[PDB]
């Protein structure tokens, strides 16, 4: 199932550490590291119930960068999708907003892209 392939640990390209609880429901939960001083509150959503034809399973979650030791007034959300098997992957594009001025908004939002694996790089 969907929910026992994607709960557990992932790693990212860069070293960064997903940890994550897939509930029954569609939930997702967890954290997000890089170290306690490195660790994010995770929540977010998936398809519980995704297609048997080979599809991967769509998910995204958000990270605000808030924790006990530091504020970075911005969030993260990894929109994507799980794929299982022995090589499993979660293949995500990711949005990071700043709080801005409004005059600065503009450069509020970062994009970019993160490749998750169960292995470490």
């Amino acid at each position: 199932t969907a929910e026992a392939g994607i709960t557990g640990t992932w790693y990212n390209q860069l070293g960064s550490t997903l940890i994550v609880t897939a509930g029954a429901d569609g939930a997702l939960t967890g954290t997000y590291e890089s170290n306690a001083e490195s660790s994010y509150v995770l929540t977010g959503r998936y398809d519980s119930a995704p297609a048997t034809d080979g599809s991967g399973t769509a998910l995204g979650w958000t990270v605000a960068w808030k924790n006990n030791y530091r504020n970075a007034h911005s969030a993260s959300t990894w929109s994507g999708q799980y794929v299982g098997g022995a090589e499993a992957r979660i293949n995500t594009q990711v949005l990071t907003t700043s709080g801005t001025t409004e005059a600065n908004a503009w450069k509020s939002t970062l994009v970019g892209h993160d490749t998750f694996t169960k292995v470490k790089p």
